[PDB]
DNA sequence: CATTAGA
DNA sequence: TCTAATG
């Protein structure tokens, strides 16, 4: 957690930059395992030859912990940090809708920089089109307080179109956090579930209703279960206007609603124990149920749930207001 | 780890 | 159809 840090960090560091800058999904996840045994020893490293002695560890990479232990910082590492391409590529990934086979493409054509983008928006789709407009009002945070006015909004309508419906705002927000990154809405309808087979409408309506009220204005893409869009709320009577958020909404059948929506709103942490838990409690926990297991090794058979509370009652556990799930 | 675009 | 990008 700090004693291995540096050599962690680093390595993480040379991982990042094989998958991203290079091709080399490989030598990507080496660094990767290590970094990640490397973490768990519960000693200081001393050496390389020290670390060498673990899983992952490689002739490959000890050398590296070596110069990083002896010297304060590593040449590859000083040498990729400095290196444009690298640094164009880093760069042009957050741009929304570029991931690195784009940034990697788009380098080599020579578009490096956000200018770079602008004057070749030909060469650019509409999720990144979109990427490359918003790309500041993106990059920015949301302060709950907008959380709030956003939320406010979205149930509302949802509301409106039908009454029926069930949407849950997710995520670090249905947490406490002071601010989040964007918006995840949760959404069923008792009209949907497992087998019922679909209503994409069921979306559909909704988004429109949003939409019809401009409260979204683009849209990255728009499933029949999943719409991801960027939204705006009303810029008040005048002198500031808002920034440009990113929303997702995602339809769900109500058979499996407080699970994932249990699931969304974690924390990581909250989830993984809570569910390392259930293991114990003879049970088992992902996104969509929670079953029973049978001793022969495994199990199935989705136990009913009605709200986050069955499946806490189901592990015999204590109900964990959202607010504290944090771990 | 599953849904969407796009080509 | 595959492959990329999101989450
Ligand atoms: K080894
Ligand atoms: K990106």
């Amino acid at each position: 957690e700090t004693l291995n840090g540096g050599i962690t960090d680093m390595l993480t560091e040379l991982a990042n930059f094989e998958k991203n800058v290079s091709q080399a999904i490989h030598k990507y996840n080496a660094y990767r395992k290590a970094a990640s045994v490397i973490a768990k020893y519960p000693h200081k490293i001393k050496s390389g030859a020290e670390a060498k002695k673990l899983p992952g560890v490689g002739t490959k990479i000890a050398e590296k912990i070596d110069e990083f232990l002896a010297t304060g910082k590593l040449r590859k590492l000083e040498k990729i940090r400095q290196d444009d391409t690298s640094s164009s590529i880093n760069f042009l990934t957050r741009v929304s809708g570029i991931g690195p086979s784009a940034a990697r493409k788009f380098v080599d054509e020579g578009i490096k920089t956000l200018e770079d983008l602008r004057k070749n928006e030909d060469k650019l789709n509409h999720h990144q089109r979109i990427g490359l407009k918003y790309f500041g009002d993106f990059e920015k945070r949301i302060p709950r307080e907008e959380m709030l006015q956003m939320q406010d909004i979205v149930l509302n309508e949802v509301k409106k179109v039908d009454s029926e419906y069930i949407a849950t705002v997710c995520g670090s927000f249905r947490r406490g956090a002071e601010s989040s990154g964007d918006m995840d809405v949760l959404l069923t309808h008792p009209s949907f579930t497992s087998e019922s087979t679909k209503q994409p409408k069921l979306l559909h309506q909704v988004v429109e209703q949003l939409q019809k009220v401009h409260f979204i204005t683009d849209t990255l893409s728009k499933g029949e279960t999943k719409f991801m869009g960027v939204c705006q709320l009303p810029s008040k009577n005048d002198e500031k206007e808002y920034p440009h958020r990113r929303i997702d909404i995602r339809l769900i059948p109500k058979d499996q609603y407080y699970c994932g929506v249990l699931y969304f709103t974690g924390s990581d942490i909250f989830n993984k124990n809570m569910r390392a838990h259930a293991l114990e409690k003879g049970f088992t926990i992902n996104e969509y149920t929670i079953r029973p297991l049978g001793v022969t090794g495994v199990a199935g058979e989705p136990l009913p749930v009605d709200s986050e509370k069955d499946i806490f009652d189901y592990i015999q556990w204590k109900y964990r207001e959202p607010k504290d799930r944090s771990e």
